[PDB]
């Protein structure tokens, strides 16, 4: 019944936004889609500019606009979109404008757990534990959006759903 | 000088649209972006429906619309977009509508070369040589768009650029 819905599975790198989104996307029922929104900057090469700071001003501004547009595309055509990426409350209004019901869920976990998960990642994502840790500290104050945080430290990969995210989707966490 | 431009690096699976696009995207100069448009259906899980046929009616219709939209996003903000994906002349008008200059280049290679490149791919792309071969045969008639084909059989990975794609970009292959 969550067709035409979008989910912002935000959280600090290492909280497993991906794993929880993929697995939730592979969930039976209505057609889902695990949208790894981070692929938007991963697509740009030469003039990359890390999303850490500071020139990520207009870059992110854009990548955000796209991502929000793409979410609507799938949504409009009855789908349950799930964006696996950081989406701070600053850009929230860039997603409500989609006149579609979106659920917001921020994952948070121990800094040691976050550094761990990302440690052995290499690839092109977060590696250096300093960055992962620094970015984690920042993701600590969600202002008046805290009731939107889902701690999953005391849980594992599949314990982070039923009594976690899955329960949130139904728990009316945030319909729109 | 090809900023604000889009390139449809189409061709049959195995002609190396990716390798040629990535490497061309990693090219110095203006900020480029290797847009692996195929990631659009790769994002959907459960209700997937292979892009081979037949229910790929409204699925592709959409995935196409998105992809064309996303290309404009990058383009508008001065970039040289490069889509690594099949884009038959049927959907061409879905890209010209972007009121931006786009270059169209179709890669073609021996069916044995195409079956080869894709053979050892596994992952989630083209594996079975029957499919790769069948899809290849189909990609043989480009109607009145043949002058848009770039054969790269008698060339290797880096011989498929200077006297190939790179030369096409400048050769005014198709500015708009």
């Amino acid at each position: 019944d969550l067709g035409g819905n979008i989910l912002l599975l935000s959280g600090h790198p290492g909280s497993g936004k991906s794993t929880i989104a993929e697995a939730l996307a592979n969930l039976p029922g209505v057609p889902k889609v695990h949208f790894h929104s981070d692929d938007l900057w991963g697509y740009i090469k030469h003039g990359r500019i890390d999303p850490w700071l500071p020139q990520s001003h207009q870059q992110n501004r854009m990548i955000m606009q796209i991502a929000a547009d793409v979410a609507g595309r799938y949504a409009k055509e009855g789908y349950f979109v799930i964006l696996d990426g950081v989406v701070r409350p600053d850009w929230l209004p860039a997603f409500t404008a989609l006149a579609r019901p979106l659920h917001y869920i921020v994952l948070r976990t121990t800094a040691a757990e976050a550094i761990e998960r990302c440690l052995d990642r290499g690839g092109d994502s977060l590696s250096d534990p300093l960055v992962v840790a620094d970015l984690h500290s920042q993701f600590a104050d969600l202002g008046a959006f805290e009731h939107h945080v889902l701690p999953v430290s005391g849980k594992d990969t599949d314990q982070a759903l039923q009594s976690a995210i899955n329960a949130l989707q139904s728990g009316r966490f945030r319909i729109d």
